């Protein structure tokens, strides 16, 4: 608590301007300082579960030789809307690793469904999160304030730190997870818009419908100092700009010059 919100930032006003709810957690892994605004509230995961899904696939690959290179063929019935990579390989198949990269880097929806099958579904992914110490994450599916398919900004950040910088994955798989996040293409207007171009950054986004429920989590490597891990989640007013604005406030609250 002593290193949390050492520097106040105007998150409440940003949230009022947005009209919905915003949740933010950011940690400076060098000092332990944090910034936290609604950080323990539940927000919809939307597609952000797919980063953790890819990590779970990598963890499984430590025990299951050949998993990543396994070819997966699927039918047209698997191609739900917003499957921009998998729809181009319907007639050929894709490997598990390719599906993972597509889920992470293009938020390919069909690819994520196919990988969830590999893990035994939402409960399997939830079990992986429990296995790394995350008691908040819940994926339920394949209501106002619906708790299904939610986590908190804090738990998302803590789990992201364990997987990308800590020991939850073996080193080769950790670096592959980082590389997948670094190559994401869907986040240029979110956390990345608050981060200087000469800093490395990996992220995964989520967008639930068009009304402003959206999110992003990222690892950021400022040059010359320890990495920062952060998560920004929103619930729509009854947003891409708001996420970037909240990330800027989080970095400012950590004293990180951008
Ligand atoms: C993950 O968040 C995916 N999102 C969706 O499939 C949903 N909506 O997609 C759009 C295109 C916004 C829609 O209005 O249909 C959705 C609605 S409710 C729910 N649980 N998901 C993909 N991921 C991203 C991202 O930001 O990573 C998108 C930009 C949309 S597709």
């Amino acid at each position: 608590h002593m290193l949390t919100n050492l520097v106040a930032e105007p998150f409440a006003k940003l949230e009022q301007d947005f009209g919905g709810s915003i949740g933010v957690y950011a940690m400076d892994t060098g000092s332990g300082a944090t910034v936290s605004y609604r950080a323990e509230e539940r927000f919809p995961l939307c597609s952000s579960f797919k980063g953790f899904l890819a990590a779970a696939v990598l963890a499984r690959s430590q025990q299951q030789a050949g998993l990543l290179d396994t070819p997966i063929r699927y039918g047209k019935n698997a191609l739900v809307p917003w499957s921009p990579i998998s729809e181009k390989y319907l007639t050929t198949g894709m490997t598990v690793a390719e599906l993972s990269a597509a889920a992470v880097q293009y938020s390919d929806n069909a690819a994520a469904n196919l990988l969830l099958k590999e893990l035994g579904g939402p409960a399997g992914l939830t079990a992986f999160m429990r296995s790394i110490g995350d008691t908040t994450f819940r994926l339920d599916r394949w209501i106002p304030g619906d708790a299904r398919d939610t986590s908190s900004p804090r738990a998302v950040t803590e789990s992201l730190q364990k997987l990308t910088l800590g020991s939850a994955l073996a080193a080769p798989q950790r670096q592959q997870f980082v590389d997948w996040l670094k190559g994401n293409t869907t986040g240029n207007h979110r956390i990345r818009a608050a981060v200087p171009a000469d800093w490395a950054v990996g992220d995964k986004t989520g967008t639930c419908g068009v009304y402003g429920t959206a999110n992003d989590y990222a690892v950021v490597w400022p040059t010359g100092r320890a990495p920062i891990v952060l998560a920004v989640y929103t619930r729509a007013p009854n947003s891409e700009a708001v996420i970037a604005a909240a990330a800027r406030l989080a970095l400012e609250g950590l004293g990180v010059n951008g």
